[PDB]
């Protein structure tokens, strides 16, 4: 039985501009998660090092509506003030722009190097996904409702995640504990 951090500690990490690891038990894997507005070259570089592939930016529905994605096919880069879009610093800039409450589709170009995702209203109480968890944590940290997530390159699995989390000072939580915390403190 591997130690899980409290939701309160994960929220505090998010608020301080740090990352956390979130496990679900849908699929049963770990995503690295930070708040999109907190993206830096250093944190994106860190995420790039351990991503299985894509870096995604979960966004609240209102943000998606504003940007024009209603209801991976869609990738974006910031239109201005970047290189080709793939550097850690370019991706960080793209991430921050997606969290900026005045960004519009015009501020971005497609295709690009960051994947926006639409979180279900209600967050993990509605759909217990990593996408919703990332938005929930940012919102709980008092930040714009916009996260940055990747699946970490792949019990023994939850064990290795605990060591990895500790080596980098990250909180490790489950979506179940997040659902439970939200039910109680909301």
């Amino acid at each position: 039985m591997t130690r899980l951090d409290s939701v309160e500690r994960a929220v505090a990490d998010i608020a301080a501009g740090k990352a956390v690891i979130v496990i679900d038990d849908r699929e049963n894997e770990g995503d690295l998660i930070f708040a999109a507005e907190k993206a830096t070259p250093e944190m994106v570089a860190f995420m790039v090092r351990y991503t299985s592939g894509y870096l995604c930016v979960p966004l609240d529905g209102a943000i998606c509506d504003r940007l024009g994605l209603l209801p991976y096919t869609v990738t974006v880069d910031a239109r201005n003030g970047i290189g080709t879009g793939i550097s850690a610093s370019d991706r960080a800039t793209t991430m921050r722009l997606l969290a900026d409450p005045t960004s519009v589709a015009d501020d971005f170009t497609r295709p690009g190097h960051v994947v926006p995702l639409r979180a279900k209203d209600g967050g993990v109480l509605r759909r217990p996904g990593h996408t919703e968890a990332a938005v929930d944590l940012a919102r709980m940290a008092g930040l714009q409702p916009a996260g940055a997530i990747c699946e970490i390159v792949s019990m023994a699995h939850t064990d290795e995640l605990r060591v990895f989390a500790d080596e980098h000072g990250l909180a490790l939580i489950t979506i179940a504990d997040l659902i439970e915390w939200r039910r109680k403190h909301e």
